[PDB]
């Protein structure tokens, strides 16, 4: 199928991924970079992450979600049903609202595109209404990650898809911080895209420092593969 082909050719080997953040929450200013790189093959991405403006001002955890769809290794049976990839080059817009539960929200609108032979993430992030010493503005939250599956659905009326799921963060005392995602993807460039069957992508994710870093940063390792259609 050429559509298929055409992603596979994009994503075939390791792939270079560099990611731009610009946020502000509750008038919290800060922006990160971060670089690595992706093996679409494996389901996996590996990438390092440092606030460029100084101590990032919310758990590194809350981020994970914001800070690339496209790297899903997709089952062969299931490559019909990648509207990540076919949306490549141009690329497509992820946008969020992330709903962190009795405290604030971070809207998200990020663009997903090849610049070159770099896949690149260019994101604006606002996070308003936080609580000072609540959860997220307290850094009150545990450096670790759960698994979750996420459950992508087309957005026909869009030609884009629409993603609803619930991550919990660990907070220091034992309890956790439930952080309710709304998400929306569309297509940037005018090129038909694959519009998939209900399904989902499996997250795996390890959170770690370099020890040789003194800037604040994250190390993510993430796994991520599609499945739920045999």
């Amino acid at each position: 199928d050429p559509m298929v082909s055409k992603g596979e050719e994009l994503f075939t080997g390791v792939v270079p991924i560099l990611v731009e953040l610009d946020g502000d929450v509750n008038g919290h200013k800060f922006s990160v970079s971060g670089e690595g790189e992706g093996d679409a093959t494996y389901g996996k991405l590996t990438l390092k992450f440092i606030c460029t403006t100084g101590k990032l001002p919310v758990p590194w955890p809350t981020l994970v979600t914001t800070f690339l769809m496209c790297f899903a290794r997709y089952p062969d049976h299931m490559k019909q049903h990648d509207f990540f990839k076919s949306a490549m080059p141009e690329g497509y817009v992820q946008e969020r609202t992330i709903f962190f539960k009795d405290d604030g929200n971070y809207k998200t609108r990020a663009e997903v595109k090849f610049e070159g032979d770099t896949l690149v993430n260019r994101i604006e992030l606002k996070g308003i209404d936080f609580k000072e010493d609540g959860n997220i503005l307290g850094h009150k939250l545990e450096y670790n990650y759960n698994s979750h599956n996420v459950y992508i659905m087309a957005d026909k009326q869009k030609n884009g898809i629409k993603v609803n799921f619930k991550i919990r963060h660990n907070i220091e005392d034992g309890s956790v911080q439930l952080a309710d995602h709304y998400q929306q993807n569309t297509p940037i460039g005018d090129g038909p895209v694959l519009l998939p069957d209900n399904h989902y992508l499996s997250y795996q994710s390890a959170l770690s420092k370099d020890p040789n870093e003194k800037r604040d940063h994250m190390v993510l390792l993430e796994f991520v593969t599609a499945a739920g259609i045999t």
